[PDB]
């Protein structure tokens, strides 16, 4: 029943081009039926063409299966040699060995699913051809060729799988088959894994509560001592980022972008997009409750300043919660990633590290708000001293994410030794640093006229232009891999696009072009006191736009990275054991 | 992976005892492995016992499959004969061909169910034998599977397959003018039971509506605590409707979890049946609208818009949500609800089925809605003495209260006329007529309480005696003729029937106690609402009791459906 959708949902993305072209065969059959009027010879010629195409596709599948089987055999030999060496040596090495064996087992299961799905598609398409042509020649062809093809008659995959299970359960699990077959089981993968009903119900309940509380907050603020906007902007931006990240995960899963492999996550257990949605909904519920408490102040004895403190403390505890509950695995992974990012020079820069550093760079408003709150607590508790003046530490705090990204680029240059990409990327962060420094200098000289304020203004404008152009060019050319000379039909894009619509690509181009300038203006204003009157409003309005731009950029960067992965037909992590 | 859960979910409840008892073999194997200590002799004895049990189960499956194959062949022959007769016969013909199409679809579904039975039994046998081989570290379970399971009549008979093929051919050739696609659009059998999870969007919408409803209720309580028309008497009807929909969604979920084939009992379509999730969604949306209307009444932000429009609109929309001609929102279940309502409100002119009686009982548990509609009409007619409609009783009020009881009584009379079985329908008619007697005597007492007739006490005593009579009648029929409890064959289900499908008997005992208490409360509430009686606290007591009546009817739906599935209490099937 509707094998096309099943194949599309179950196809391994990295091997998408190597599967049965079921939709193409359906289109050919329908076109032949429509163009049918001498009729017998026309049908015979169409059948000959169909059989030639089927032979070509079968040869393609056979070749790909042979290459992947050879790769699996080589990986098995290497893993066996490494296991023998480790046994001869006889903690972290054993853990890496288990991870590598699990990855190899996943690869074997993926190849087995590839072969099974290809056979099923062959059978289904041949049956459909027989039904359309009212002839049984398709079944005869299937028996003659499809059922005798090497990709089917080759049972090496199953025996290799069994040998892997035996090795894992004997030499790694101490002869226990219960501990084995659990690390390596390969449950349903891709987009064919429905989420729990209770999770969806919780997502909906949280979304509804958040919507009602937002409506109530708007109504109260329109109908009814501490800067609430500055305090709560960070939380609002975090909730919006989590929601858009859930959307990003959903889109990656739908479009086949294997972010699981890109982020080096666990293929067997993953956090679904609805989990992110429910986390965002719960955090938004807490944020709205805190804001409503601040507005109405229900508990008179309890002051108004403790509500945001409790909200943020609960958020921090939830992220840090040592107990093995509330997505403890994902939270620990995120904590490790954050530790690696904030200490970038001392760890190798993987895709996850740079990606999270970019996310933080798009969320610098949270750090700015935290620093402003610290300043307000230290000094205010001259009205508005923190807002009326800017200092060097403010600029350093603003550039901290840019510093992290720049030093990550430097570390990547040191490791890979390739100069062009890493140095150019480190150059964009350098133009970002030069911008904030010049803005801060201009703001400092404005109050204390040093007679060089206009020179600094001109320099800041120039560097603003340079930084905006640098970031936009890097986003559209390198991060998104667009504007490539290899694109024939996809003008202003690359040869292969994973997402269905090119209009989406064009809209993303336009929105990124506008929002890069918007974000540059927002950061320049926030980092200093250029616009002391309305600057807070501009920053508040622009920060959600920055998060939206980061969300689109995540979409397209992950798409480009997934396309690069597809180029090498790499569907599993490369695990090296020390 | 976990075949036990998959089997339990995919078992057809009607044939539940007829499937391989995977759990029994699991427990037997686990106990044998746990009690193992000489050792070879014990292992051989256990193997002999296990294979004897396997052979017994295989023979059971074979006999059941033979019985069902014979039944399928008989049904196919009868349907083919009926189709031949219909073809030779050629408004009445249109209905005949429609009924033949429906019967062919039902027979195809039965064939698909038998095929699924075959496949599931074979899979379970193979998996349990594989587990036995793994536990006993031997290669004998597979040998026995090949020797017996793989050559057994149930697994070696392809008769059912050609039966399905012949059914498809016959349908496509004699009921669709040769169109395969049209025939398959109705013959195709999607997964049944818990096999198909509800749509993700459906669950998300249910949760969204639940959250919106909860927050709106909190806001409504806060507004009422802090902050021309009786809001209680105008909104309790909608509140009761929402509560009834929510509890009916719970009832559907419990029926699906307990293996009660309510689809067959209500004669619904097995290929596409409304689930508890949709009922929860509808209840949540209606609750959102109700809360918004009541918030508007409490606040009345818009001044040009009067307050009285807010209730009306809501109810109006509810009407527009049930009589919507377009095929937009639950059209297939709304039209089936409209036809059932038309049949119930015209009871004496239709063959009373299970759906009609069930909906009439639901209305008997939702008479407060009709009473409040009549009270709103009274308020509009006269009040708009101030409370002239609350301070008096009239025959219209009594007949409005009795309407559901009148419908049930006429349904029972029609059932007696058709089936010709005196006892059940006549006793039910007397049970429903006790309601007429109680209501009319209460109305007379209230009417005479205003003037010194000197007959107030005799009428009060008659009302008390008939109240007791009606309460006892209703309770006894609920506990002995609806739930089928207090049966003589209570070997280990004391105070219950021989066989019970719900997990716990504590549920049954709590249900009995709740049924008694809430039947008394319902009778008292009908007495309060039908007349003046209490002139001050009547409204509050009625409002408090009506949700209890809805809950009691919800538990009654549970147990009535259970007894119907287990026994033909209503005699609605051959
Ligand atoms: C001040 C800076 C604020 C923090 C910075 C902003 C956001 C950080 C959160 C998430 C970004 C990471 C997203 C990864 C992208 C892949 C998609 C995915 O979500 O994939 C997930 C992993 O990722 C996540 O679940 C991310 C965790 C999100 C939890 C939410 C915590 C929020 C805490 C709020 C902070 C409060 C601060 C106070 C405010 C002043 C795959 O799931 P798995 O279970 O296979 O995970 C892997 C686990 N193995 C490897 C063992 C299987
Ligand atoms: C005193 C005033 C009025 C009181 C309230 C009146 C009626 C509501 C009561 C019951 C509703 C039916 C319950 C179904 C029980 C069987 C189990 C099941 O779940 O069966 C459902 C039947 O779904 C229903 O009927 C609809 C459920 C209820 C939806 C509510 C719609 C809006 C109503 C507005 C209220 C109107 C008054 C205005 C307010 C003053 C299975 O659906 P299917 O699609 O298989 O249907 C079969 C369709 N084939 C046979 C063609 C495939
Ligand atoms: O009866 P019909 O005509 O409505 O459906 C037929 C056919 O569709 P057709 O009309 O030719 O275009 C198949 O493709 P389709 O439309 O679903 O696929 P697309 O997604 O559009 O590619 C369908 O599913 P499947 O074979 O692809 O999985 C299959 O159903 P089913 O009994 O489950 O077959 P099995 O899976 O058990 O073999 C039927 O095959 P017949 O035995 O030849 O009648
Ligand atoms: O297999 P590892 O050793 O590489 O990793 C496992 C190891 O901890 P590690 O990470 O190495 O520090 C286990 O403890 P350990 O060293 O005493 O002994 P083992 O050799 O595992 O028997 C721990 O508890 P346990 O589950 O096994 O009882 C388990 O927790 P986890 O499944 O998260 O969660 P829970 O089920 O505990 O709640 C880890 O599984 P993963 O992190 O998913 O790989
Ligand atoms: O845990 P492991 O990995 O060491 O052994 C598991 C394995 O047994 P295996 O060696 O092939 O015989 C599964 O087979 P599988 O899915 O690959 O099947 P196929 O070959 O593809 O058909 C079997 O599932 P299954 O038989 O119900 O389908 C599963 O049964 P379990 O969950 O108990 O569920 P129950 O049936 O008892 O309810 C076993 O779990 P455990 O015995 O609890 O440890
Ligand atoms: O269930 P039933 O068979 O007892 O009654 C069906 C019948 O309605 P009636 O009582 O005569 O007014 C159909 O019209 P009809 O006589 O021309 O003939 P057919 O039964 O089709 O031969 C109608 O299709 P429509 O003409 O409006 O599209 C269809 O509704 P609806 O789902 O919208 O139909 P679809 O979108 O699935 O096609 C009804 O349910 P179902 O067939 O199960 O679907
Ligand atoms: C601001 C103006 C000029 C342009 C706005 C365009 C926005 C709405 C566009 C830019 C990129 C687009 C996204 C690109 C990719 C996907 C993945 C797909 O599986 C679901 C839709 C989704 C998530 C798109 C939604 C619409 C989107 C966010
Ligand atoms: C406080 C007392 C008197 C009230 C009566 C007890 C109530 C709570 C009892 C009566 C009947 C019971 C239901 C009977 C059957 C089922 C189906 C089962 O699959 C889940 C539980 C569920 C849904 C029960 C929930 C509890 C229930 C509603």
């Amino acid at each position: 029943m509707k094998f096309a959708e099943h194949l599309s949902a179950h196809i391994t993305p990295e091997w998408r081009k190597q599967y049965i072209q079921y939709e193409a065969f359906k289109d050919m059959l329908y076109s032949a039926q429509d163009q049918a009027p001498t009729v017998k010879r026309y049908f015979a010629k169409f059948e000959e063409k169909f059989f030639q195409t089927c032979e070509k596709e079968l040869a393609k599948i056979n070749t790909f299966y042979s290459e992947k089987l050879a790769e699996a055999q080589r990986r098995f030999a290497t893993l066996q040699n490494e296991l023998q060496s480790s046994l001869d040596a006889q903690h972290r090495n054993i853990k890496d060995l288990k991870l590598a064996f699990s990855e190899f087992y996943l690869s074997l299961i993926l190849l087995q699913n590839y072969q099974n799905l290809n056979f099923t598609g062959f059978r289904k398409i041949l049956k459909k051809h027989d039904k359309i042509l009212e002839t049984s020649r398709g079944a005869d062809w299937r028996v003659a060729h499809v059922e005798v093809a090497p990709f089917y008659t080759c049972k090496k995959i199953n025996q290799l799988i069994s040998e892997t299970e035996a090795v894992v359960t004997n030499e790694l699990e101490d002869g226990d088959r219960q501990k084995a077959m659990k690390r390596l089981r390969v449950p349903p993968l891709g987009a064919a894994q429905p989420a729990p009903a209770w999770t969806t119900f919780r997502v909906g309940l949280f979304c509804g509560i958040f919507i009602v509380l937002n409506i109530t907050l708007v109504l109260a603020a329109v109908f009814k001592i501490w800067p609430l906007i500055r305090i709560y902007r960070g939380g609002f931006l975090l909730i919006e980022f989590l929601f858009l990240l859930g959307i990003n995960t959903y889109g990656w899963r739908q479009a086949g972008v294997n972010h699981v492999l890109i982020f080096e996550l666990n293929p067997r257990s993953n956090l679904s997009h609805q989990h992110l949605f429910e986390i965002a909904g719960f955090l938004g519920i807490l944020w709205c409750l805190s804001l409503l408490a601040c507005f109405f102040a229900p508990i008179s004895v309890i002051p108004t300043y403790v509500y945001p403190l409790a909200l943020y403390g609960f958020m921090v505890f939830f992220l840090i919660n040592p107990t093995k509950t509330f997505y403890y695995k994902s939270r620990f992974w995120l904590l490790k990633l954050l530790f690696r990012v904030f200490t970038a020079p001392f760890h190798k820069v993987g895709f996850a590290d740079f990606w999270l550093a970019d996310q933080l760079n798009s969320l610098s408003v949270i750090l700015m708000d935290l620093e402003y709150m610290i300043c307000f607590y230290s000094l205010e508790l001259e009205s508005g001293i923190c807002h009326k003046y800017t200092y060097g530490v403010r600029a350093i705090v603003q550039c901290i994410p840019a510093w992290l990204r720049f030093i990550q680029c430097l570390r990547r240059y040191r490791d890979t030794k390739r100069a062009f990409p890493h140095l150019v990327n480190a150059g964009k962060y350098s133009t970002t640093f030069f911008m904030v420094t010049f803005a801060a200098l201009y703001s400092t000289h404005k109050e204390r006229g040093h007679s060089d304020t206009m020179v600094f203004f001109y320099l800041w404008i120039v560097f603003y232009i340079i930084s905006s152009c640098y970031t936009l060019i890097w986003d559209l050319k390198m991060d998104w891999g667009l504007f490539d000379k290899n694109a024939g039909e996809n003008t202003f894009l690359r040869e292969e696009i994973v997402y269905p619509q090119k209009a989406y690509y064009y809209c993303a181009i336009i929105e990124d072009v506008i929002l890069r300038f918007a974000w540059t203006i927002q950061i320049s204003i926030t980092s200093t006191t250029l616009l002391p009157h309305s600057g807070d409003i501009i920053a508040t309005v622009f920060a959600p736009l920055e998060v939206f731009r980061r969300f689109v950029w995540n979409f397209f960067r992950l798409e480009n990275e997934h396309l690069n992965n597809c180029g090498e037909f790499r569907a599993v992590r490369d695990i090296s054991v020390a």
